[PDB]
């Protein structure tokens, strides 16, 4: 990413900021609408069957807090956040075993919500630099799955 581009990401990010719990929850809320198998990741999770409960779970809040806690500490590294990964490759590859397919549903939801939310600050400048700056992530995290012996 260019530097203009890494800040169209943290300027809307600092949005994101504003209310990380309102954020996150929007974001695994369309996360586990548009890919409901996702949902089969989380313990004391499948059981919640509409968006009313989904919004009063203090489990899923919680949960979207510490996503978006570690994502937006990775995006101010502007791409050299290779030990901020290390600890999320270890437990993402071999104790909650999520393929890099699901980090693309969740990057489509980071994105989604963005451009719901935040328009003016989310045009086709910063939704390409958001794209990229996801992509990089995922990118990264799949070579360390793969030095830690996961395919996923
Ligand atoms: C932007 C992508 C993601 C980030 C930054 C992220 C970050 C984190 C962090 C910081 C933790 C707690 C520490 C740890 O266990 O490593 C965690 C836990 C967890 N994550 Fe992720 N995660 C991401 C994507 C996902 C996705 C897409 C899923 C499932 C579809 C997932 C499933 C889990 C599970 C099952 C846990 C265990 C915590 C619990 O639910 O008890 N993660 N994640
Ligand atoms: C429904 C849901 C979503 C995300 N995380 C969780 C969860 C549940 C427990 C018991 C511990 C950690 N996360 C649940
Ligand atoms: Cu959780």
């Amino acid at each position: 990413l260019s530097e203009g581009e890494w800040q169209l990401v943290l300027h809307v990010w600092a949005k994101v900021e504003a209310d990380v719990a309102g954020h996150g929850q929007d974001i695994l809320i369309r996360l586990f609408k548009s890919h409901p198998e996702t949902l089969e990741k989380f313990d004391r999770c499948k059981h919640l069957k509409t968006e009313a409960e989904m919004k009063a779970s203090e489990d899923l809040k919680k949960h979207g807090v510490t996503v978006l806690t570690a994502l937006g500490a990775i995006l101010k590294k502007k791409g050299h956040h290779e030990a901020e990964l290390k600890p999320l490759a270890q437990s993402h590859a071999t104790k909650h075993k999520i393929p890099i397919k699901y980090l693309e549903f969740i990057s489509e939801a980071i994105i989604h919500v963005l451009h719901s939310r935040h328009p003016g600050d989310f045009g086709a400048d910063a939704q390409g630099a958001m794209n990229k700056a996801l992509e990089l992530f995922r990118k990264d995290i799949a070579a360390k799955y793969k030095e830690l012996g996961y395919q996923g």
